[PDB]
């Protein structure tokens, strides 16, 4: 068997998200804009080839896990998604392309499959910003957006 290959330099694309975070999260999809407070941990896993991004969501009840990492034969990053509903989804993304990161999948929530887009921007070093958006027909509606700030 060959070498351990060295972790994907595009795994430096991620340390953005490293560390803990104190969440607003505003959900847009309800009949009343929800907004509420979360927190959130990304950690690195298999010796940091892999990021595990844990979204724990107080009063619905609901703790989401994220592992996402480079995938040199697709050449683009992948990730999986899972939470104690039941819940579970695929998304992959370029990486950082002008200024967003974005991840494009689909995801079983609530007995049907949707298409999702969550898109990342970075607002200060400890301070991230992201728009979720669902795929209804033809369009991306707004699903929800979340400020991330450092603990």
């Amino acid at each position: 068997f060959p070498g351990r290959p060295d972790v994907a330099v595009e795994m430096r694309q991620l340390d953005f998200l490293l560390g803990d975070f104190r969440i607003e999260y505003t959900n847009l999809t309800t009949e009343t804009v929800t907004t509420g407070e979360a927190t959130c941990s990304t950690r690195p896993l298999a010796d940091g080839r892999f990021y595990e991004l844990t979204q724990r969501v107080p009063v619905p009840g609901l703790v989401a896990t994220w592992l996402i990492g480079w995938s040199d034969v697709d050449n683009r990053f992948v990730s999986f998604y899972y939470d104690d509903w039941g819940h579970h989804g695929r998304f992959t993304g370029p990486g950082w392309v002008d200024g967003h990161f974005k991840l494009t999948g689909d995801s079983a929530v609530f007995g049907a499959r949707h298409g999702f887009v969550e898109d990342f921007e970075i607002v200060d070093s400890d301070h991230l910003v992201k728009h979720g958006f669902v795929v209804v027909g033809d369009d991306l509606v707004p699903g929800d957006i979340l400020h991330f700030h450092r603990i």
